[PDB]
């Protein structure tokens, strides 16, 4: 409505060529893991995936190698993966195929997402045992509301596809899905909106349980809750708050910045 | 005992310091996590000089790196960048303009997006006088009891301006902290401690049912506390960390 | 072929001076973590390969952040004296874990540290609920030693640890904190660092309000799936690595093959 | 009981000059600070203090000075300052009068003490807010089993009551305000304060968790008598002075 004009925000990048894009995106893949590696989401032993479309290859994922510390991963260590089979058709080393396997699924059912992220962490575990909605209990929690979903089942680890199509089923169209007793989804259309989800995401969880354990908050009504959601939960609002997390992750490491492409 | 603010010869002196303080400021708020909440977090700093208008962190630049240089000043009615190129978070900036147009004694506002912040301010209560250190905030915070969204119209802005009164710092409901100084330090210190009060108070009611201290002591130890000059005080060991850990902007430092 | 395999040594000494590394390597992963705050507290003990019945351990003192290989000091299990280098174990600590190895000829490492989750956790005298994925790999896998009878002065205090412990990877120490075990030191040292994070996770979920478990059956299968040595070994390493890549001081001494 | 032997523990060190001592002390002191600060226990603005008696001038404590971050501070940093008039007697800067108030009144009441820390954290304010005793909820909880109080009202006259109310005890918790530790060093006192906010740290969150069960009072006092001396306290904070001087080699090469 009254929300800023057109050219208010920045936009993402376009490029020419495919080899241009393609290195642009492992050198932001390989940040993200060093800003998730940061924030503690790195501990969870081989659980972490983020998986990034090639702009080229159709059904081919960059991803993060089996037990490669997300500390100290570089664009070279990344390997591409094969959606249907899982194998590794870019690099020697594998997948974790159960998170794959989840990934390939929601990939193959959202056409629209760029990246797929789900991370073991503390406080998204924590949540997600109460297999409930994240409330709008903050601003902050908005961009969440009537665009997430919860996983209802929990069957061990992902080893058959069936699994992953129904949790890319239950995700529909919205941003995130909360896997009962197991931990958080995120999805984007770019890398930089779906690593912006799953942090204020986790942030989300830890505001809410603290608040819970702390006593009986009041969450913000539905038709407000809706109204900063729009202001706050669009690919174009995720993307520009993913920025400076992109550029804070570089100053902190100077030998990663220097591999920034041209 | 205390020390004093300083007192400047030229406007151009007191703005460089002025700069300097604000980007060591978000380097210090950065180191404590309070840099993740995206384009959320906003520091304005009323220039010495030319009325109505702002000094700001700007959008997106990381709190971590941000340097004097990176500082924008910024229209008070229009919001407009006046000096810089890169914009405000309007939102934010909306808010910040009509307290400082409310509040001539008030050289700096901060507002940040913090995890016990947020928390606390669900419950949109005052923040209890639970320990000597909350006694500053004692008869001197208001909850702002709406939420109606980003703050859009300059209208949400005079209205939070209105409900924070002469008071250090106002919780908004179901978003987060504000605080304002006669100082950008005191302002920074009265940020950082309300922080930590609300993630205290959060873990103490989590835990059982505490006791607050009496009004009658609060009030007293309120007074005691919470005077523009000991938060100036507060802050510089916190100044003087936040450079000390980063040797190239401490070269920054003006004489 | 999916996943790598513990290594295979030709003579003893190669063996001992990868598990030496190795000890070094997770207290110092185990100091960043903040399980170095405990004073003299925690143990680490990891069987010689060659000589029956000794232990290599963390001499008492001396902080896990500068620990190296040259300082591990090997403890004779039955007297617990100092066989080789010159400073002593925590003794106390030293009598859990000489008993529990004693009983588990299975086990290479043993490790107890002083934790803050564990501790809290350790004080309602109760399992680890499997609660998310993560605790499986405890479920139906560890148990609580349900006394507390001070410091473990006596051997057979240490003895009825470990006949508590029986076949499992952990013990709950009520009142106390956390234990566990490996047939290496790398699985030993993942189950500790995801026990830990268990307890921190429960705690947050039982604090916040009144959160579901998995089914039996789910997280019995659950647990075998992410339970096994293979898995635990698999998931140290990441760790390892992080561990080496903040010191190059350490990793140089890293040795070859 | 079945502790071990004479020579098993180190001992603290004996010095042959005041010089020699002094020149320890100081380095101690700021060393304590650093290790203090990564704790992020220097978060408070001007509320903390440590306080260590000189060796050789009777009534005068070594203090690190108004408004200098303990991240800092060096042995040159550190004030002198007079117990009766709160005077800085060597240095230029002035100590928090008002801390330095409660310190040099217990300082007085205890010959024995030769530190007294008052930091503001987290857990422990959080803790303070309960007026409770902290219960022996684990086994490190034990060395304040029957060795603290509870100061029971709010802040020359104060640190009076704090110091009277605080008797023999390691540690005092101000209602409402947080944590001190004593020690008959300066390790064993900074080594309780560490121990004391953990101990917090761990008792909020299992009241917050549940209902966790403490243990019983005879094994509590074993256990605290096990692990409670001074000579335990020295020995525990030794790993702690030795992490903070690896962590700055600057600081680390002012070691006398
Ligand atoms: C057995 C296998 C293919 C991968 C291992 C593995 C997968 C996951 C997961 O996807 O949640 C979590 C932990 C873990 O260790
Ligand atoms: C649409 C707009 C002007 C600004 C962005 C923006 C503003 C705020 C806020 O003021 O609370 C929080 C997050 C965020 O992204
Ligand atoms: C008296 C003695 C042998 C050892 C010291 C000692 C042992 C323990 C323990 O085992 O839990 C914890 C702390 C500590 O200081
Ligand atoms: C007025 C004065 C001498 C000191 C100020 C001061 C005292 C205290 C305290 O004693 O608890 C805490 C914070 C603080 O800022
Ligand atoms: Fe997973
Ligand atoms: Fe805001
Ligand atoms: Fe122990
Ligand atoms: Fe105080």
């Amino acid at each position: 409505a009254n929300m800023p004009g057109d050219d208010y925000f920045r936009q993402p990048p376009v490029f020419d060529t495919y080899a241009e894009h393609r290195a642009y995106l492992k050198f932001r893949h390989a940040v993200a893991l060093r800003h998730f590696a940061r924030l503690g989401f790195d501990q969870d032993g081989l659980a972490g995936l983020i998986t990034v479309a090639d702009p080229e290859h159709a059904d081919t994922y960059w991803a993060n190698p089996l037990a490669h510390p997300f500390s100290t991963i570089t664009p070279a260590d990344l390997i591409r993966v094969d959606g249907d089979s899982a194998e590794t058709v870019e690099g020697q080393r594998r997948v974790n195929i159960a998170a794959f396997n989840i990934h390939a699924e929601i990939h193959r059912a959202r056409p629209d997402v760029q990246a797929v992220i789900h991370l073991h962490t503390v406080y998204g575990r924590a949540f997600s045992a109460f297999a409930r909605k994240l409330p709008p209990l903050t601003q902050d929690a908005c961009p969440f509301f009537e665009d997430h979903e919860v996983f209802d089942d929990f069957t061990g680890l992902v080893l058959a596809k069936d699994d992953g199509r129904r949790i890319a089923k239950q995700l529909r169209g919205h941003k995130a899905i909360l896997l009962k007793n197991h931990g958080l989804v995120t999805v984007g259309e770019t890398l930089d909106a779906a690593a912006w989800w799953f942090t204020l995401l986790d942030t989300c969880c830890h505001v809410q349980l603290l608040a819970d354990a702390a006593g009986k908050p009041e969450e913000i009504p539905a038709e407000v809750a809706r109204l900063t959601g729009r202001q706050l939960g669009s690919h174009l609002l995720g993307w520009n708050s993913y920025q400076p997390l992109h550029e804070a992750a570089l100053a902190r490491d100077p030998d990663l910045a220097t591999m920034e492409p041209a």
